[PDB]
């Protein structure tokens, strides 16, 4: 019928707790812990690298990104959990007979894994992540193939999530595209279709 690709965090999962505490702990053991921002939510975006890359400009280095994933990841959720009414409308989505799928910019071994963890990955016909196959967002095929490996055409998906990048991909794949208000918003320039205050929003939004 249609199909409703969702970000992971910011927008089904509120993680930036956990994020700030595992780089925290990066940070501490590389002996960087004096470039922790005074505000982390604006540098919790794009992957860990995006956000060791935002928070360590020239002193970044790559083997940085894997001490990151390993931090985090023996603490993948301590203070995380899914949005209010996420639950909710999961079950609703796939009730009425959506296919619902997980496309992100994080490890996809790892999508699989906190979703497990808060009983929400049964709800999604596919969990794509942030390696799964070839590409990262900004488009457009994470969500083409994403969407082939399903039976359905662009122009009856809906990408929901927080990021300029989430835009584009749907833009240049051909999809719709909605802002999880609820969710951390992170937009610069792009603007979506749409604009959900609220995840139970979804469920009207598709309904007629």
């Amino acid at each position: 019928m249609r199909v409703i690709l969702f970000d992971l965090d910011g927008t089904l999962i509120d993680s930036a707790k956990d994020i700030a505490l595992a780089l925290e702990k990066t940070l501490k053991e590389l002996g960087l812990e004096e470039y922790y921002p005074d505000n982390v939510t604006k540098y919790i975006g794009g992957g860990v690298r995006a956000l060791l890359e935002k928070v360590l400009k020239d002193k970044f280095r790559e083997e940085y990104v894997e001490v990151f994933r390993k931090h985090y990841l023996e603490n993948p959720v301590v203070y995380t959990k899914p949005y209010p009414e996420i639950p909710y409308t999961l079950e609703a989505l796939k009730s009425k007979g959506f296919k619902l799928a997980v496309v992100s910019n994080k490890l996809e071994e790892l999508s699989k894994k906190i979703l497990d963890i808060l009983n929400l990955s049964g709800y999604f016909d596919l969990i794509v992540g942030g390696d799964t196959f070839g590409e990262k967002k900004p488009s457009p095929t994470p969500v083409l193939k994403t969407l082939e490996i399903l039976g359905e055409e662009p122009e009856k998906a809906l990408i929901v999530g927080d990021t300029d990048a989430d835009i584009e991909a749907g833009k240049r794949a051909g999809t719709k595209t909605a802002l999880a208000l609820w969710g951390y918003v992170k937009l610069n320039s792009q603007i979506p279709d749409f604009t959900l205050s609220r995840p139970s929003d979804l469920v009207k939004l598709m309904d007629n």
